[PDB]
DNA sequence: AATGACAGCCGCG
DNA sequence: GCGGCTGTCATTC
């Protein structure tokens, strides 16, 4: 087996490495690691290492990191560049592995757990650990067991035993209902008391010490509180052993409203689900609790215990445990599904860095593109330092709001990923500048071209054209090596047919599958063996076929990844190439093709339709135009299609056969006046929305920026059973609107885009009709309560106090001096509702507890001085007009028409 | 980032 | 008594 890392870690003048070796065994070493760095050198000065500017340097080895580092401090110091790999990690990484790196995620141990803390007095702040943990859930990738700690006697009360048959019975049999799939991997473990508990669980952590350690916010609560939790109870001494190098720093981070510490346990590399999630599930949730997105998920989240946590565990231990054990679970089922842990490894050994610099662009590219230049001898430019300054972003066409029956929308490929490889950007192959005229110019074609030597971005900057710059060189390195495994793709998948075609027909003997690699397109050289197969061979070439096929997979959306976060790393001053320069070259660029190609669109439609100067790009955006198709279905008159599929696909046609050909004209037109590299522009029609052939629907309608609505029959070729609506920026898309609000502005933009004017009259008469008889927690909304204390001048509202805050104010008010009640906790959201006038709470609102009832402390009077009216306006009314106003429409008849003026 | 609820502040017999 | 703004607090893209 060809050896491969797990952890590296840098300790003094040390590398300490744990590592599968060639037999699969899981080893550690130290490693007094001595780097290398460059200084440039006389031209005299033969040697084989270059920088990327091409000029000569002398490779300098130290006897020690130590010295490496002091020796970058002085040249610092005297003004003279140090190039080289600064982070040693990363070299001696690169080092020992200066091949392609194949891993073998069975010998790695990845651990899951989560812990319980009985808290009376609120959340159990993990900086103190003022509570014993009560229960500990820690499942083993290795042994495929979940191994649960549980604590029988602590100060908060004395339970008995967790019961694994009561555990495995359904919830009415008053089971827990702990899946049958894990009910055999529990192995429990009762302490006497805590002390016993930690001991125990810190010595099985010695036993099985974690490669990746994963969870549930896991780094942000769980492991802080056993760590300081053990520290308190034995010392910082004993509480070191949860580093295999019994070395850890606590790190403290800002955040948005505040500050709060975390540890790092040399030798581990941890990977919170939650971070994971949220960096690659690409899509923002209202909450992240582990039970909203297991829910969102799995659909099934956590069991529905009875009573407030605090008690829950003296009230049934027995449920208490088990929820613990389900909660490490869910995580486990969520990356069964969305494989997050595997995607992260995948990355990691691809860059050769630690696994969990895969949150890092910066990291992650640096040691891409460090590892390729070393492989050709070249020497990494010395990380400079430079000044945050904001740079030009984006084109957003100011949309003119209205109703759009028929748009049809095209976007750009990949647009600064292809741009950077179309001009050819990178900070070593900037030629020069040249007189800049207005963006305008450059976008209608009237100013002076640029140059004939270089290639050029509208902003000023020239790039050689003859050699190929490191950064293009990479993406493009990337952009292939995608398309490569994506051709492993059809050559396992695809390929996996002549399989399932002899499936039907399987001649009858005893012959072993034709042991042969699938990733390549097999072929009647070998696997001329199709009937000579039997029932255990083609049923079997089909699961090796399906096995590596989905591999591809990993590596083709691993591709796209880095790909979309390079110019992250590029725009961002801490990047060892970023170049203001070059990161507003790229977005100059940007800006005029998207309105170049508008010009061209428009100059096309109208010349073709036979029109002057009509408007047909309505919108434009970084990278997407829509276009409004009404001139082109008129060209032919509605009365000519026979149903909505038929103008649908007319309009698909013309887009491929007339409009892609006009676009790739148009942008070859642009690559040659910028003398670019590379024609690299690409555009495909996108989607095709309008309105039901026949209907009163209008199709679709802008509010303004980002903020539309349209009825799509067809994606990128795909057209649907069902039309689907694609709302971009509406308040149905904002968690701060009541669920039955969000429901009701749906509906609304339907029945809008296609039934028509009176439908919404109808369906707004019936809403408002029945607005009263719906349910106070539907029809709340919702928000995150920040500063609560900021604003509270003895328990009523400051100066400039936020609506909700206030709500939040009027509610401590009325529960002040009654611990049974819910406590409205920083940070964490509330639901609000308006009060009519003369309400015994003193207030216009009040807000309470999210995703919970309102205590029945005041339920009742909530209830009863609820201001449905203010809640109806502010909330459904207020945002209904702001789209029906745009769309031309009345939700509501008889409303006078002198309105929109003034 | 830009679009939007609330907040108070100015302005005009 | 309530349009015109600028200053918070929020939310999603």
């Amino acid at each position: 087996m060809k050896e491969f890392y797990l952890t590296v870690e840098q300790i003094g003048d040390s590398i300490f490495e744990r590592y599968i070796d060639s037999n699969g065994r899981e080893r550690t070493r130290e490693v007094e690691y001595k780097p290398s760095l460059f200084a440039h050198c006389p031209e005299s000065q033969a040697t084989k290492y270059f920088d990327i500017y091409g000029k000569p340097c002398t490779r300098k080895l130290f006897a020690n990191m130590r010295d490496a580092s002091q020796w970058i401090k002085r040249m610092e110091d005297i003004g003279l560049e140090a190039l080289g790999m600064d982070d040693f990690k990363l070299a001696y990484l690169s080092d020992t592995y200066n091949y392609e790196i194949k891993y073998d995620h069975t010998k790695i141990r990845v651990a899951n757990f989560d812990i319980e803390v009985t808290s009376p007095d609120g959340f159990p702040e993990p900086s103190q650990a003022k509570h014993p943990i009560d229960a500990i859930t820690h499942y083993d990738s290795i042994d495929d067991r979940f191994y649960v700690f549980d604590l029988l006697n602590s100060p908060y009360g004395n339970v008995e035993e967790w019961s694994i048959e009561i555990a495995a019975k359904l919830q009415e049999q008053g089971g827990d209902e702990v899946p049958s799939e894990i009910i055999d991997k529990i192995i429990y473990m009762p302490f006497d008391n805590e002390k016993e508990l930690l001991m125990e669980y810190l010595n099985f952590w010695q036993q099985k010490t974690p490669v990746i350690l994963t969870g549930w916010n896991v780094e942000s609560f769980a492991i802080p509180y056993v760590y300081n939790r053990i520290k308190n109870i034995f010392g910082e001494s004993t509480a070191k052993r949860l580093s295999p190098h019994r070395k850890t720093r606590v790190k403290v981070i800002e955040n948005m409203y505040g500050s709060r510490e975390i540890i790092t346990l040399f030798g581990i590399s941890v990977l919170d689900y939650i971070d994971l999630y949220k960096k690659f599930s690409f899509t923002n949730q209202p909450s992240y609790s582990l039970d909203y997105i297991s829910e969102f998920e799995l659909n099934v989240g956590k069991l529905k215990y009875d009573g407030p946590i605090s008690k829950l565990r003296e009230s049934n231990h027995q449920r208490y445990i088990s929820y613990n054990i389900i909660a490490v679970y869910r995580v486990l089922q969520i990356d069964a599904k969305r494989q997050f842990i595997n995607l992260s490894l995948d990355m990691g050994y691809y860059a050769k860095i630690q696994i969990q610099s895969v949150f890092s662009p910066i990291k992650t590219w640096d040691a891409i593109i460090f590892n390729s230049l070393k492989e050709q001898n070249k020497v990494i430019p010395q990380g400079r330092s430079h000044p945050v300054q904001p740079y030009p972003g984006a084109f957003v066409k100011e949309p003119i709001p209205n109703r759009y029956k028929y748009v049809m929308s095209f976007d750009l490929t990949s647009l600064y990923p292809s741009i950077i490889r179309q001009v050819n950007i990178s900070p070593e192959t900037i030629a020069g500048t040249f007189k800049v005229a207005p963006l305008h110019d450059y976008i209608n074609a009237v100013a002076e071209r640029p140059s004939d030597v270089y290639s050029c971005s509208p902003n000023g900057m020239m790039y050689y054209k003859d050699r190929d710059g490191v950064v293009p060189t990479e993406i493009t390195k990337v952009f292939n090596q995608r398309k490569e495994h994506k051709g492993y793709m059809l050559a396992a998948q695809r390929n996996g047919e002549i399989i399932k075609e002899a499936l039907h027909n399987p001649n009858l003997s005893v012959d072993e599958p034709l042991d042969v690699d699938y990733r390549f397109d097999f072929s009647d050289e070998i696997k001329e063996k199709i009937k000579k197969l039997s029932a255990k061979s083609l049923n079997e070439m089909l699961f090796r076929a399906q096995r590596t096929e989905v591999a591809g997979m990993t590596a083709q959306i691993n591709r796209k990844l880095l790909i979309n976060s390079l110019y992250g790393a590029l725009g961002n001053v801490w990047f060892r190439y970023y170049d203001l320069r070059n990161a507003t070259a790229i977005t100059t660029f940007g800006q005029m093709a998207l309105q170049w190609i508008e010009r061209k669109v428009n100059e096309y439609l109208n010349e073709v339709c036979g029109t002057e100067g009509e408007a047909f790009v309505l919108y434009g955006d970084t990278d997407s135009i829509y276009v409004s198709a009404d001139k082109i279905i008129d060209k032919v008159g509605e009365s000519k299609f026979r149903d909505t599929n038929h103008w649908v696909d007319f309009l698909d046609k013309f887009a491929r056969e007339r409009m892609e050909p006009a676009i790739d004209r148009g942008f070859r037109e642009m690559c040659e006046y910028m003398n670019n590299k590379q024609h690299l522009m690409f555009m495909d029609r996108e989607a095709i929305a309008g309105p039901p052939l026949g209907s009163k629907g209008i199709g679709g309608f802008w509010t303004g920026k980002k903020r539309y609505a349209l009825n799509v029959w067809d994606m990128e070729g795909t057209r649907y059973a069902e039309p689907k609506l694609k709302i971009m920026g509406l308040e149905t898309q904002k968690s701060s609107t009541p669920k039955a609000v969000q429901k009701a502005l749906k509906e609304c933009i339907r029945r809008m885009l296609q039934e028509g004017e009176e439908s919404l009259q109808e369906y707004f008469k019936e809403f408002e009709k029945e607005f009263r008889q719906l349910n106070y927690i539907s029809i709340a909304s919702v928000s995150s309560a920040n500063n609560i204390a900021k604003y509270d001048v003895g328990g009523f509202p400051g100066p400039k106090c936020p609506f909700h805050i206030r709500g939040i104010l009027t509610y401590n008010r009325a529960i002040k001096g009654n611990i049974d009640a819910p406590q409205v906790v920083e940070g964490e959201k509330v639901y609000v509702l308006p009060l009519r006038e003369g309400n015994p709470f003193g207030d216009k609102c009040i807000a309470w507890p999210s995703g919970t009832e309102i205590t029945d402390l005041i339920k009742d009077d909530v209830l009863h001085w609820m201001d449905y009216t203010v809640l109806l306006e502010k909330t459904f009314i207020k945002p209904l007009e702001g789209f029906t106003s745009a769309a031309k429409l009345d939700y509501e008849k008889k409303a006078s028409l002198f309105d929109m003026f003034d």
